[PDB]
């Protein structure tokens, strides 16, 4: 597609809220380390060509809504995750803008929703981890790993490449 022609380091400032939001380390709260496992296979080939844009809006909007619970409002500064809802709000509108014109949704099948129904089970493990720790401040910091890997990887096949140098 090529509808939204301005920015396109939106994916790099989603997961640098995410890096600010980390209010404990990973290595202070290796008592919840679980890896719930992105689904990347889904997210390696065949999805770098405005085909796996419907796969990153809905991937954010599992985001936007799991950091907008009021479970993960209170579990992360207000403020970081205010930006961190306009930044998903940000990446959803440019995400959306192909989907709203033709592109973004080709001949392709629905062999599509699978990256999205990986992302979706993903965000359900997430879900289930958080209601195991009861929302805790190190399962949500694990989770804050986990959302940062999941968006760098589901980003990694357009901007989010930190080789450049």
């Amino acid at each position: 597609c090529d509808l939204p022609q301005t920015h396109s380091l939106g994916s790099r400032r989603t997961l640098m809220l995410l890096a600010q939001m980390r209010k404990i380390s990973l290595f202070s709260c290796l008592k919840d380390r679980h890896d719930f496992g992105f689904p990347q296979e889904e997210f390696g080939n065949q999805f770098q060509k405005a085909e796996t844009i419907p796969v990153l809006h809905e991937m954010i909007q599992q985001i936007f809504n799991l950091f907008s619970t009021k479970d993960s409002s209170a579990a992360w500064d207000e403020t970081l995750l205010d930006k961190f809802y306009t930044e998903l709000y940000q990446q959803l509108n440019d995400l959306e803008a192909c989907v709203i014109q033709g592109v973004g949704v080709t001949e392709t099948p629905l062999m599509k929703e699978d990256s999205i129904l990986a992302v979706r089970k993903y965000f359900q493990r997430i879900t289930l981890y958080l209601k195991e720790k009861k929302y805790s401040p190190c399962a949500w910091e694990v989770v804050r790993a986990e959302i940062m890997r999941s968006f760098s990887l589901s980003t990694n096949l357009q901007e989010s490449l930190r080789s450049k140098e």
